[PDB]
């Protein structure tokens, strides 16, 4: 007998954000640095352009990553983690550990 | 630093954990034994098809054990394998994120 996972469950709430096949990997790649869009895309080979920018939009909307605009020649977007997004890194540490030990 | 290619431990893990339901199911089975029907009720809004495909996926990935009892009335029970129990520290961090920020 354990508490059920209704729409209030803290794990179920979290999986609304993190359920993507790319969400946590993007956060993993950004990490504690500033990364250009192009570097980010090359840091996750196989992710399509569409899957990257919908996911980048999603994460901005959730306040997990921040976007810096540079309207210069040539122009660029830079992404970094917010303090909220930084709170996801402990989850990712544990995922990395699982992978390295078991896969 | 290190790119998320085929040799990336995070990328490898997300092949398994990407589901809407995967981590929720592991979380609900947890360190006990649970019948299909109890587990179905423990995650409201999951369809029969979703739960069955996911259970089969998790068995295939060696994360949960299925045990049939061909008796009257019949039952399937699920528990975590030792590999599955190693997913619980991930889920603890997710639960922590959920209650603190959501």
């Amino acid at each position: 007998e354990r508490k059920i996972s209704d729409e209030e469950c803290p794990v179920r709430k979290s999986m609304q954000i993190f359920a993507g096949k790319w969400t946590l990997l993007i956060i993993f790649q950004i990490n504690r640095r500033i990364i250009r869009y192009g570097e980010l895309k090359r840091a996750i080979p196989g992710i399509s352009e569409k899957m990257l920018i919908d996911e980048l939009k999603f994460l901005c909307g959730k306040g997990l990553i921040k976007k810096k605009q540079y309207p210069e020649v040539p122009p660029r977007v830079e992404y970094s983690l917010t303090p909220l997004g930084e709170k996801v890194l402990p989850i990712i540490d544990e995922i990395a550990k699982f992978g390295m030990e078991n896969l």
